RNA sequence: CGGAGAAUGUUAUGGCGCGAGCGCAGAGAAAACCGG
């Protein structure tokens, strides 16, 4: 009849047609053909709809969250941040989507396990927290202005790589 | 007696009772005391309600957009930073009302001077304009998530529980020193 | 009090209730309608 999978699948669709401010559970039940109520069993308000939006879009783009067997800390970090980006354009206002929702619980084990692989190539406990934060906070505010742009120099991925290079460097440096 | 002064100074002290998202031009025509049609005649949405609060934060906070007398390149993009970020603290939601303002023409001239004043240092145009936006990216996302997180507040793994042993301010000022201290080795 | 998590509508120079004035409300509206 009705799963999950349509209810997410539609409403990323009607994401991108519409953007994060006019979508709404109305419009994504008359695109699904059911009346509100049926809807309220799998969503139950815009903000139960945003938040299983944003957590789909990085189950399908945010692959590399874990490091590859023998890759580096730098290609790591590097590619985690790669990864992440994709998924925030991998939708119409994707980071601003994901901005609003709350971590969970499977997103602080994934990020426990990114400061153990930190730690074991020589970071520091303070300094492999800030050096994820860092690349997250970077990542989601280059996208984040790249969004809020895209409604009109030019290309934003260029400026997005020589800044992630340039964290990426001064990781290198405050090891040593 | 209803001026431009007043009216965005109601408006910062509303944006700080309800926020970015109950922030609306008829709550803050109540708050003055004025009907709705007065209140159009100076400011005619919340999008240019929030176009002025976003200018007004800077020009009251974002004092150190230019380099001090005999101050390295270095401390002035970290100063820079430090300002940018004190106006996007300076009110509830001041990264959200930031994100989303076009800029103005004297910003582009501001701007030109610190690409002029990086330049001379030995910058690149090119490298010149990626260092700025990073620092703008990394600040802009660092309160971001910041002012998102201290609204959570209305509510965990034991290594993750052991760095959170309190505040964004540490990070941003060492995620901001991975930035300045990259910079350094990409000139060479 | 209930149909009802109704419709419509979004972020308000307008819409609405009472009657210049007082009052209501925002994507899980304010109105309107039906029922005891």
């Amino acid at each position: 009849r009705l799963d999950k999978s349509k209810v997410i699948n539609s409403a990323l669709e009607l994401l991108n047609e519409v953007g994060i401010e006019g979508l709404t559970t109305r419009k994504l039940a008359q695109k699904l053909g059911v009346e509100q109520p049926t809807l309220y069993w799998h969503v139950k308000n815009k903000r139960a709809l945003l938040d299983a939006l944003a957590i789909e879009m990085l189950d399908r783009h945010h692959t590399h969250f874990s490091p590859l067997e023998g890759e580096s800390w730098q290609d790591f970090l590097r590619n985690n941040a790669k990864s992440f980006r994709n998924a925030l354009l991998s939708h119409r206002d994707g980071a601003k989507v994901h901005l609003g929702t709350r971590p969970t619980e499977k997103q602080y084990e994934t990020l426990e396990n990114q400061l153990a692989f930190l730690t074991q190539q020589g970071f520091s406990l303070e300094n492999a927290l800030y050096a994820l934060s860092a690349v997250g906070h970077f990542t989601l505010g280059s996208v984040l202005e790249d969004q809020e742009h895209q409604v009109a120099h030019q290309g934003a991925e260029p400026a997005f790589l020589h800044g992630l290079e340039s964290l990426i460097r001064g990781f290198e440096v405050q090891l040593t």
